[PDB]
RNA sequence: GGCUGUCGUCAGCUCGUGUUGUGAAAUGUUGGGUUAAGUCCCGCAACGAGCGCAACCCUUAUCCUUUGUUGCCAGCGGUCC
C-alpha cells in the first residue's frame, strides 16, 4: 500500500474530530495518519483528476506560503495546468470577471517588458 | 438661480464587482511602518474605480539659444566729463 515513502502527518493536539476515520495515530504526543486511507483516496482522487484531465480541462494549483511556493511553479508549471503560490486575491474566482483586467494589465506590461 | 464665506488646502468622501450578516450594514477605506497627504511600502476577502492629494499653470533663483532700440559701454578714438 505504502508507495508515499514518507510524510507521517504532522500537528499534535492542534487537531480536528473530523479528521477521526483517517487517523491510526498517537505517538509522541502527536498524531501520525493513516497508510491503509491515504493510499486508497488516489483511487477516487486520481481517477477523476485524470479523467477531467482527458477532456481538456483547466487545473491550478494553490499553495501559499513561502515553505512550498516555487515547488507548485513546476510539473505544474510544465503542463496545461496553472498555480498560486502566492498571496490569493480574494475572489479571483467567484469575482474573476473583475480580477480577469488586472491580468489584461500584467500582459499589457510584459508585452513591453 | 448665480455668486460668496466657513470648517479647510484640512485628508478626507464614495461607487462597481465579490465576499460576510436574516437585516440596518460591513469589507475595500482596519492593521505594521512611512509621508505635507487615503503619500507610498508591506499586509489583508477583497479586486478595481471616481472626486480629492500630487502632477500639468504662473512666478522666483542658475545657465543656454535667438534678439538688439527707446535698453547696454567692455576694448577702440574725441571730448563743451
Ligand atoms: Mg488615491
Ligand atoms: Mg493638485
Amino acid at each position: 500500500m505504502l508507495k508515499a515513502g514518507v510524510h507521517f502527518g504532522h500537528q499534535t493536539r492542534y487537531w480536528n474530530p473530523k479528521m477521526k476515520p483517517f487517523i491510526f495515530g498517537a505517538r509522541n504526543k502527536v498524531h501520525i495518519i493513516n497508510l491503509e486511507k491515504t493510499v486508497p483516496m488516489f483511487n477516487e482522487a486520481l481517477a477523476e483528476l485524470n479523467k477531467i484531465a482527458s477532456r481538456k480541462g483547466k487545473i491550478l494549483f494553490v499553495g501559499t506560503k513561502r515553505a512550498a511556493s516555487e515547488a507548485v511553479k513546476d510539473a505544474a508549471l510544465s503542463c496545461d495546468q496553472f498555480f498560486v503560490n502566492h498571496r490569493w486575491l480574494g475572489g479571483m474566482l467567484t469575482n474573476w470577471k473583475t480580477v480577469r483586467q488586472s491580468i489584461k494589465r500584467l500582459k499589457d506590461l510584459e508585452t513591453q517588458s
